[PDB]
DNA sequence: ATTATGACGCT
DNA sequence: AGCGTCATA
C-alpha cells in the first residue's frame, strides 16, 4: 500500500492531427473542405493508393489501404487530392512542411517527442505545476475544458452527445481536489487546460484540427486520444484504468498490436488488457521476456516510465519506391536511373535538413527487395556519406549491391527488384 | 499491386 | 552491423 507506486507523477500528453495529409490539403484548396475526400498516390493502378481519409467519407465505409476505384464504389462523390510526384515518385514535402508547423507550435509549450508526421508527446508535469500556482486553489472552470472528455464519465445515480460529454465532465470537476498541488487527478485536469491552450494555438495558426489523449504516461495518452476523434481530447485518470482496460482488446495497447499482442492472448488464452492483472510478474517474464512481462505486469496496472524523449526532428532521412508486379527492375541501367533519382531527392531533402537544423548525415543506408522475397526488405547494406552529393550517393549505392544481381549478363538483373531504399543516418552537429 | 516512410529491439 | 517488429500518413 504505502509504497505501491502507482505511475502518477506525470503529466503526459498526444497530439494526433486528424485526417491529417487531407486537412493539409483542404486548407490549399477550400473546394475540397467540409466534403468527402481522401488523399491518393498514383493514378494508373485502380485510381491509386488512398493514404488519408476525412471523416466525412469514413461515414461512407472509405479506409486507408483501399484503391480509389474501390472507395469510389462507396462513395461515388468522394473527392480526391494526390500526392505530389516528383523524379518519378511520390515526394511527400509538403505534408513534412506542415508537420513543422505544427510540432514549431507545440514546442512553445513544452519539450516534445515528435513520434510521427503527425503526432507528438509532450511531458506537461512542469508546466502543470507553474500553471497551479497561478491559479492559487482556485477552482476549474468548465468553460477551460471546452473539448474534453472525462473517460469513464458521466457514471452512475439527456441523449445528445455534446450534453453527455459536459455531465461527465460537471462529475469530474464537482469531484476534484484543487485545494492540493499534489493530488494527480487535479495535475491531469490542469494539463487538459493547457492542452485545450495547445490545441487552439495549432487551430488559430495553422488552420489544422486535431485530437489529443492526457494521462500519466505514453501509452494511456496515445490510448486516450484516439477515444474521441476528431477535434476532442480526453482525459484517462489513473483510476479510469480498471474499467477502461476490463474489455480493451490487447491489440489496441501501442507495442502490442502485431506479433508479441496475438502472442499474449494465444498463450495466456485472455482477450482484454485489464485480464493481465492476474499474473505475476514472474509468469510474465517467463513467457515475454525480461523487459516485455516487467512492461506488461505496470501496464496493464496503468503504469509505465517512458519517457518523452527531448526530440522534435527526424532522426533519419529516407527515400524508397516499390517497383510491383511488372513494373520491377530488370536491367542495370534502371536500377541505376532509379538509384539516381532517389538520390536526388534525397540530396535534395539532406541539405535542407543541414540549413535548417545544423548537423549532418555520416552514413548511407541501401537497401533492396527482390521478387518472391514475402519480407519487406530483402537486403540492408551500409556505406559511407561523405559528401551531400546525389551522383555519388547513387554510384556508391550501385556497388553497395550490384553483387546481389545472379544474372551472368551484366545488362540484366535477377531476380528483378520491387523494392529501392536510400536512407541517410547517423547525423553529427555541424 | 497499398506505398512511403521512421523509431527501436535483437543478436 | 544487418535483420525484424511495430508504427503512422
Ligand atoms: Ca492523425
Ligand atoms: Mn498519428
Ligand atoms: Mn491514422
Amino acid at each position: 500500500g504505502p509504497h505501491m507506486a502507482t505511475g502518477q507523477d506525470r503529466v503526459v500528453a498526444l497530439v494526433d492531427m486528424d485526417c491529417f495529409f487531407v486537412q493539409v490539403e483542404q486548407r490549399q484548396n477550400p473546394h475540397l473542405r467540409n466534403k468527402p475526400c481522401a488523399v491518393v498516390q498514383y493514378k494508373s493502378w485502380k485510381g491509386g493508393g488512398i493514404i488519408a481519409v476525412s471523416y466525412e467519407a469514413r461515414a461512407f465505409g472509405v479506409t486507408r489501404s483501399m484503391w480509389a476505384d474501390d472507395a469510389k464504389k462507396l462513395c461515388p462523390d468522394l473527392l480526391l487530392a494526390q500526392v505530389r510526384e516528383s523524379r518519378g515518385k511520390a515526394n511527400l514535402t509538403k505534408y513534412r512542411e506542415a508537420s513543422v508547423e505544427v510540432m514549431e507550435i507545440m514546442s512553445r509549450f513544452a519539450v516534445i517527442e515528435r513520434a510521427s508526421i503527425d503526432e507528438a508527446y509532450v511531458d506537461l508535469t512542469s508546466a502543470v505545476q507553474e500553471r497551479l500556482q497561478k491559479l492559487q486553489g482556485q477552482p476549474i472552470s468548465a468553460d477551460l475544458l471546452p473539448s474534453t472528455y472525462i473517460e469513464g464519465l458521466p457514471q452512475g445515480p439527456t441523449v445528445q452527445k455534446e450534453g453527455m460529454r459536459k455531465q461527465g465532465l460537471f462529475q469530474w470537476l464537482d469531484s476534484l481536489q484543487i485545494d492540493n498541488l499534489t493530488s494527480p487527478d487535479l495535475q491531469l485536469t490542469v494539463g487538459a487546460v493547457i492542452v485545450e491552450e495547445m490545441r487552439a494555438a495549432i487551430e488559430r495558426e495553422t488552420g489544422f484540427q486535431c485530437s489529443a489523449g492526457i494521462s500519466h504516461n505514453k501509452v494511456l495518452a496515445k490510448l486516450a486520444c484516439g477515444l474521441n476523434k476528431p477535434n476532442r481530447q480526453t482525459l484517462v485518470s489513473h483510476g479510469s484504468v480498471p474499467q477502461l482496460f476490463s474489455q480493451m482488446p490487447i491489440r489496441k495497447i501501442r507495442s502490442l498490436g502485431g506479433k508479441l499482442g496475438a502472442s499474449v492472448i494465444e498463450i495466456l488464452g485472455i482477450e482484454y488488457m485489464g485480464e493481465l492483472t492476474q499474473f505475476t510478474e514472474s509468469q510474465l517474464q517467463s513467457h515475454f521476456g525480461e523487459k516485455n512481462g516487467s512492461w506488461l505486469y505496470a501496464m496493464c496496472r496503468g503504469i509505465e516510465h517512458d519517457p518523452v524523449k527531448p526530440r522534435q526532428l527526424p532522426k533519419t532521412i529516407g527515400c524508397s519506391k516499390n517497383f510491383p508486379g511488372k513494373t520491377a527492375l530488370a536491367t542495370r541501367e534502371q536500377v541505376q536511373w532509379w538509384l539516381l533519382q532517389l538520390a536526388q531527392e534525397l540530396e535534395e531533402r539532406l541539405t535542407k535538413d543541414r540549413n535548417d537544423n545544423d548537423r549532418v548525415a555520416t552514413q548511407l543506408v541501401v537497401s533492396i527487395r527482390v521478387q518472391g522475397d514475402k519480407r519487406l526488405s530483402s537486403l540492408r547494406r551500409c556505406c559511407a556519406l561523405t559528401r551531400y552529393d546525389a551522383h555519388k550517393m547513387s554510384h556508391d549505392a550501385f556497388t553497395v549491391i550490384k553483387n546481389c544481381n545472379t544474372s551472368g549478363i551484366q545488362t540484366e538483373w535477377s531476380p528483378p527488384l520491387t523494392m529501392l531504399f536510400l536512407c541517410a543516418t547517423k547525423f553529427s552537429a555541424s
